[PDB]
């Protein structure tokens, strides 16, 4: 396992304010990109703060579509659900996150991404893989609205695979006012060997803004976002 003296392990890593680096490579239908994100997250409150660009020049595909592949480690326990806190349990060595995101109708975005600290970075790596999409749907043709939702986020434990299984939807609103449904699939896995916190049923509350920052002329992404944990609930 990991040297102890560690100084600080799992939730202690998290008490104050962290700097954040996401990366991604991604190849949708064989239109290939990366993206780079920094910014902080800040546990206690639940709040990240990400601004992501595209390396590679214009996103092939929604930046709305690749939000939630872009650190669940950051939601905000409440102190009685310390012990359902699995992603920061697994640090630092980190976990593997994998998704399978169904596009109703359209393709679908396969990822594997490793989140980890690399000293104090807080550091998500990630490959995506997208298959089956139109090219004139509402994915590559670029027809879904620059905004975002609330959602939860069901989270249940894995015990075969030592992690957890996690299931949601999101609506992504259509420039028509419809609405392209993303059925996501997700399991993590502790990369490390040592004890990791295995939940039991709860979800993660998140809220999200999306917006642009007037001084960047790349294509890029400015994110707010706020994640709770809830649903463990006689003292009043
Ligand atoms: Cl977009
Ligand atoms: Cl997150
Ligand atoms: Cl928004």
């Amino acid at each position: 396992g990991i040297d102890p003296f560690t100084v600080s392990k799992g939730e202690e890593l998290f008490t104050g304010v962290v700097p954040i680096l996401v990366e991604l490579d991604g190849d949708v239908n064989g239109h290939k990109f990366s993206v780079s994100g920094e910014g902080e997250g800040d546990a206690t409150y639940g709040k990240l703060t990400l601004k992501f660009i595209c390396t590679t020049g214009k996103l092939p595909v929604p930046w709305p579509t690749l939000v939630t592949t872009l650190v669940q480690c950051f939601s905000r326990y409440p102190d009685h659900m310390k012990q359902h806190d699995f992603f920061k349990s697994a640090m630092p060595e980190g976990y593997v996150q994998e998704r399978t995101i169904f596009f109703k109708d359209d393709g679908n975005y396969k990822t594997r991404a490793e989140v980890k600290f690399e000293g104090d970075t807080l550091v998500n790596r990630i490959e995506l893989k997208g298959i089956d999409f139109k090219e004139d749907g509402n994915i590559l043709g670029h027809k879904l609205e620059y905004n975002y939702n609330s959602h939860n986020v069901y989270i249940m434990a894995d015990k075969q695979k030592n992690g957890i299984k996690v299931n949601f939807k999101i609506r992504h609103n259509i420039e028509d006012g419809s609405v392209q449904l993303a059925d996501h699939y997700q399991q993590n896995t502790p990369i490390g060997d040592g004890p990791v916190l295995l939940p039991d049923n709860h979800y993660l509350s998140y809220q999200s803004a999306l917006s642009k920052d007037p001084n960047e002329k790349r294509d890029h992404m400015v994110l707010l976002e706020f994640v709770t944990a809830a649903g463990i609930t006689e003292l009043y």
